[PDB]
């Protein structure tokens, strides 16, 4: 006589490995729970957690819009994984190492964008499919390197000397919530609200909640070449770096915030950003994205 609480979840590889990794971690509670996974578009999760269908789901917290519909809520952030782009090449040069002209494969903008203002003598060109999928394409097509995250990489078990460079900061801004999970579910369910507290990560929680911030008030997305990393100083400051690059690399607008308040230090750094053209440039990029 067991409430059995219904996670739904992406087809993916990856998603069904981080939802079963929830549902194991959830169970070292020895609560009286039962978990079942149904396999399900953010919308339609969404929608069938409103119509409760579901319980929870388990996202990447990049993957997660900057909105939740009311009624849903974020309900736990665990500890985060490895935060980092990282740099797999062919043939192991760092990127700097790169020949000229070397062909980088990643769709995302914001990893480009940021790859370009490095070094705009390299070519950045879209790729597609999972880890293993991109992971093949390196070796047998015309790509030199590719850009992963560091955490689906480990979440699927590759070891850390697969990674030819893992990219700091300084030279790639991580996606807002790159190497966090989100867990959703509805705002009035109160006994699934407390059985997620434990696993909740109060120091990951704080810095993603500036990063989120920063990404709501540029209206930022996937799609967007916009980044934004909060992490924890000794001390309890959250230190976050914001960023929104053009396409070509040749625009780069770069935010340091570091105070108290993650809901403060993300809307200082979305305000600053603002001011200087930031949210114009990523306008003008989501209307060519049609
Ligand atoms: C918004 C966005 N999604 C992806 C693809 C993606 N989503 C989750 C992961 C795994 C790591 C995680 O959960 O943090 C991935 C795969 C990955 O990041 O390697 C991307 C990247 C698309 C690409 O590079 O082609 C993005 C865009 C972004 O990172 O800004």
């Amino acid at each position: 006589h067991m409430r059995k609480i219904i996670v739904g979840s992406r087809r993916s590889k990856l998603a069904l490995t981080q939802t079963k990794w929830v549902i194991e971690q959830l169970k070292k509670q020895g609560l009286p729970f039962e978990f079942e996974i149904k396999e399900m578009f953010v919308k339609e999760i969404e929608q069938a957690m409103l119509d409760k269908e579901i319980d929870m789901a388990v996202h990447s917290m990049k993957e997660m819009p900057a909105v939740l519909p009311e009624g849903l809520t974020i309900g736990c952030i665990p500890l985060r994984e490895d935060h980092r782009d990282a740099l797999i090449s062919k043939n192991g040069e760092r990127f700097e190492e790169l020949p000229s002209g070397a062909v980088i494969g990643t769709s995302s903008l914001r990893r480009g964008a940021q790859l370009l203002s490095m070094r705009s003598d390299i070519e950045i060109k879209w790729i597609r499919g999972n880890i293993d999928t991109r992971l093949e394409k390196l070796k047998n097509e015309d790509y030199d390197a590719i850009i992963l995250a560091a955490a689906g990489l480990s979440r699927m078990g590759w070891s850390k000397d697969t990674v030819t460079q893992y990219l700091e900061p300084e030279i790639s801004v991580p996606a807002v919530g790159q190497g966090a999970l989100a867990i959703e579910c509805r705002e009035n369910d109160h006994e699934l609200l407390s059985l997620l507290q434990a696993l909740n990560h109060d120091e990951t929680a704080r810095a993603v909640r500036a990063e989120r911030v920063f990404l709501k008030e540029m209206e930022g997305g996937c799609q967007v070449p916009i980044a934004g990393y909060g992490r924890i100083l000794d001390g309890g400051n959250i230190e976050l770096t914001s960023l929104v690059a053009s396409p070509d690399g040749k625009t780069i607008y770069k935010e340091h915030i570091t105070g108290k308040d993650p809901i403060a230090i993300g809307s200082e750094a979305a305000e600053r950003l603002t001011s200087q053209g930031a949210k114009l440039l990523i306008d003008r990029v989501k209307e060519e994205l049609d």
